[PDB]
């Protein structure tokens, strides 16, 4: 029974912090599912990478849950994704079901707007620092990758491939990770 | 005066190996130009993200000359674009102007295919050795990323934001590479 990854992918979104979660998690074998914020139109990334998302968040949705939910990088993606009420739904309902949620750069800052996994450790981009501390409601980490419990966090799209080698080898095992990292040439 | 890339973008492209070349260069003021191999139709990469190209690379190749040529990673990506008479003509035009080619993972046996730079040191990704070196054409290196002349070569997802940077380096110098490098979290 493989695992399922929800990947919400909005206007904004930093294609690097998208498409290397995206294509790690295919490589472990969970079946992950590109769900458009607005739609199922093609999304215009932060770099003018233009994605065409496999289904509308709308849809995507319906078909929960899922063993993690991903929020992208990406300033005004993140933007978008804390303005979301669907959001908002889908992230309560993972972490009332201690299900993964996984956010990364600028990503985490939307857990705060939808008041998720206060209380955690939690890293972001540096230069989301600031948001994401807004009122004292996390414990900031400089480290690359940080996991509390069932709040997965990372900084950049230099860190994407750490991060999501973090949520294969949460979902799937650390032998299944490795394997995974090897063909990538990773340093 | 910006520096501009084609990026040639095939059917089965390593999605990474891909975006992460452009992001980058973006980052550094290049003017990028995603070019579909086949039409200006959106590409389905090799772990099923889909991008929906810029121009066709009909459209992209009559507004040439380019700084940069990129060919992407992807094993079935570059089959398609050592197939394609399009992409030859491009790279033996770079080649004779002596122009900038760059190409990761896979991306280099295109370069066999059309001939091109035969004499240099070259990588790829290990799986892709032995047919690179199908007639003893190049001298094979093992550096993540490899640059003789104007042949740029690079061997996976794992190494596309240190063959971004090369290609960052050579066009804009190695402060634009550092300034773009800071904010990306590299280890
Ligand atoms: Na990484
Ligand atoms: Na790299």
């Amino acid at each position: 029974a493989s695992k399922r990854a929800l990947v919400i992918l909005a206007k904004g979104a930093e294609e690097m912090a998208t498409v290397i979660p995206v294509d790690v998690m295919r490589r472990a074998g969970i079946k992950v599912t590109v769900a458009g914020l607005a739609g199922k139109d093609p999304v215009q990334c932060s770099r003018d990478v233009v994605i065409c998302p496999d289904a509308s968040l709308e849809d995507a949705k319906k078909e929960g849950p899922y063993d993690v939910v991903v929020l992208p990088g990406g300033n005004l993606g993140a933007q978008n994704l804390s303005e979301s009420a669907a959001v908002k739904e889908i992230l309560k309902e993972q972490e009332n079901r201690k299900g993964l949620i996984a956010a990364i750069c600028a990503g985490p800052t939307a857990l705060l707007a939808h008041e998720i996994g206060f209380g955690s450790k939690v890293t972001t981009h540096p230069l989301a620092k600031d948001k994401m501390m807004n009122g004292g409601h996390y414990t900031y980490s400089e480290n690359r990758v940080e996991k509390d419990g069932l709040i997965l966090t990372s900084r950049g799209p230099g860190t994407s491939f750490e991060f999501a080698l973090a949520i294969v080898e949460a979902l799937n095992g650390k032998e299944v990770a490795a394997q995974v990292k090897a063909p990538l040439v990773l340093k």
